[PDB]
């Protein structure tokens, strides 16, 4: 995250660590038993990790679970990011509690204009790096979904939207990948791609995941 501020201690307490030895990912627990993520964010051997403020550090609040299975969306599309979106299931429900709870899924998409949280442990510069160890928070609304494909021409699909400051200076970044977009209470996003991170005319772009509240419960009853 680029240009946000540092959360608190477990104040997103949906917010996962995909850990293979080290954070790779974001994730947001939608239940006690499963997480999603982006496609993008797919691998074996993927530990889950809940309750995390400073990931370097135990600080008595995490879970450690492993993941039993992953199932990237059946259209993902690793060329063009459309589809960017991964189920995970933990191989022991979650102890639910205030520093681990669920995100709710939306039962309707959000509209330009919208404010949304967007979190992460990623890259915190617009040129080099500098990875944070406690989460960091960005307040961002959602842009229209004209302005996303005028950034980005050819590229931008029904199942993806920007949100962001057109204006450079505040954004998601690398590492901050396949973390939320909550907006009203909802999970609407998932951090996907975009060009650099808080470059000017080139907003976040992010999983559309109203999209896939359908394709979730159904995959979930199921597996
Ligand atoms: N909001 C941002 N500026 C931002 C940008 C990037 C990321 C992390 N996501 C990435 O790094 C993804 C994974 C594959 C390549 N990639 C990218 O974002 C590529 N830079 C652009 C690209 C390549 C192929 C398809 C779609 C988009 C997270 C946030
Ligand atoms: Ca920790």
């Amino acid at each position: 995250i680029v240009g946000g501020y540092t959360c608190g201690a477990n104040t997103v307490p949906y917010q996962v660590s995909l850990n293979s030895g080290y954070h790779f990912c974001g994730g947001s627990l939608i239940n006690s038993q499963w997480v999603v993520s982006a496609a993008h964010c797919y691998k074996s051997g993927i530990q889950v990790r809940l309750g995390e403020d400073n990931i370097n550090v135990v600080e008595g609040n995490e879970q450690f679970i492993s993941a039993s299975k992953s199932i990237v969306h059946p259209s993902y599309n690793s060329n063009t990011l459309n589809n960017d979106i991964m189920l995970i299931k933990l191989k022991s429900a979650a102890s639910l509690n205030s520093r681990v709870a669920s995100i709710s899924l939306p039962t309707s998409c959000a509209s330009a204009g919208t404010q949304c949280l967007i979190s992460g442990w990623g890259n915190t510069k617009s040129s080099g790096t500098s990875y944070p160890d406690v989460l960091k928070c960005l307040k961002a609304p959602i842009l229209s979904d004209s302005s996303c494909k005028s950034a980005y021409p050819g590229q931008i699909t029904s199942n993806m939207f920007c949100a962001g400051y057109l204006e450079g200076g505040k954004d998601s970044c690398q590492g901050d990948s396949g973390g939320p977009v909550v907006c009203s209470g909802k999970l609407q996003g998932i951090v996907s791609w975009g060009s650099g991170c808080a470059q000017k005319n080139k907003p976040g772009v992010y999983t559309k995941v109203c999209n896939y509240v359908s394709w979730i419960k159904q995959t979930i009853a199921s597996n």
